[PDB]
């Protein structure tokens, strides 16, 4: 009846693999087709697809309608400088002049614009859209932001493209006592890791600033999560750490749902949940401490650590450790405190959300 009851909810959610996988297959043939396009443009030369998140990390539960799409876009020889103390926003700068550069036209003086920038991304989508006569895709006119461009593809499937600069360079200072897997992953693949580049999305705090984006590490240690070189390869191998971030995914995705009119739990993601579990994977670096019979006591442990978060006010970003996502700026007191008794009711009551 314990961890018995969590391999049911597991069951569940196989069963809308099938949906999940005809529904990417409508994104990727839109999404192919816009990047097309998007290479035509001068401004857009090195845009290509970022192949990251949630359905590709093997962990897209549930929400077949739903999908989030990256687009990367290599800009070279760069300039950061850090937004107040804010550790993981900053202002794009160019170490070589206008000329050199194609981005160019979106300079707003020395300092690169994403309002500039998103817009011409938008603008492209947006005609490409209106171009093609399918009453299929059909784009959202938002608030702004980043995903700034949201689509909705056969009436039915809501995309959200996302588009990120990608930096071929040393990880800014702010990451230098960030991914601690020295002890789990080992100290060989955090130097490995290290020299790949980092991406920068568009996202507010002055406007015209950038969040540090790792997308491609979280999928790269997801799909390759284990101590041991052949974890989850073979039958006495098989951990729980991915059915253990399913489960915090669907608790917090179900608490969301039963709480859709009182929202508390909008400022609450998928990412903040994401961000715990490779904390938990930190406190727990042995296959050992993963074991498939022990499910129960792993989700168990994960669903501690996430409580201890938003009772403390603090969930380190696992990259940043300077950022923290829990702060009482970013989401108020009253809101973590509102989940911390959902969460502990949920713990108490063998999880009647996840129920039939
Ligand atoms: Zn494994």
């Amino acid at each position: 009846m314990g961890a018995s009851k969590l391999r049911a909810v597991l069951e569940k959610l196989k069963l809308s693999r099938d949906d999940i996988s005809t529904a990417a297959g409508m994104v990727k043939g839109v999404v192919d087709h816009l990047l097309l396009r998007l290479k035509c443009d001068s401004a857009f030369r090195g845009v290509g697809l970022l192949n990251t998140g949630s359905y590709y990390e093997h962990v897209k539960i549930s929400a077949p309608n739903e999908f989030d799409v990256m687009f990367k876009l290599e800009v070279p020889r760069i300039q950061l400088e850090e937004y107040s103390n804010t550790r993981a926003y900053y202002f794009v700068k160019f170490k070589r002049n206008p000329k050199e550069n194609p981005l160019s036209q979106f300079l707003e003086g020395e300092i690169l614009s994403a309002s500039k920038m998103l817009s011409k991304f938008r603008k492209i989508i947006k005609e490409e859209i209106n171009d093609i006569k399918d009453t299929d895709v059909i784009m959202k006119r938002k608030r702004g932001g980043s995903p700034a461009v949201t689509l909705l593809i056969s009436e039915k499937i809501s995309v959200d493209i996302t588009l990120a600069l990608e930096s071929k360079s040393s990880w800014p200072a702010s990451t230098q006592e960030g991914l601690r897997i020295q002890n789990w992953l080992s100290a060989k693949v955090r130097k490995q890791l290290r020299l790949k580049p980092f991406y920068l999305v568009p996202k507010h705090a002055q406007e015209e600033t950038w969040r540090l984006s790792f997308s491609h590490i979280e999928k790269e240690i997801l799909n390759n999560h284990g101590k041991s070189k052949t974890c989850c390869e073979n039958k006495e191998e098989k951990c729980c750490r991915k059915d253990c971030l399913k489960l915090m995914k669907y608790l917090l995705e179900q608490l969301k749902e039963r709480f859709k009119d009182k929202k508390h739990l909008d400022k609450f993601s998928s990412y903040h949940v994401k961000t715990a579990f490779f904390h938990v994977c930190t406190q727990n670096p042995q296959d050992s401490q993963w074991d498939r019979k022990d499910l129960g006591l792993c989700f168990d442990n994960c669903v501690t650590y996430f409580l201890q978060c938003l009772r403390t006010e603090k969930l380190e970003n696992y990259f940043i450790p300077e950022f923290n996502l829990f702060s009482s700026n970013l989401i108020d007191k009253r809101s973590k405190e509102f989940l911390t008794k959902q969460i502990e009711y949920e713990r108490n009551n063998e999880f009647p959300v996840f129920d039939e």
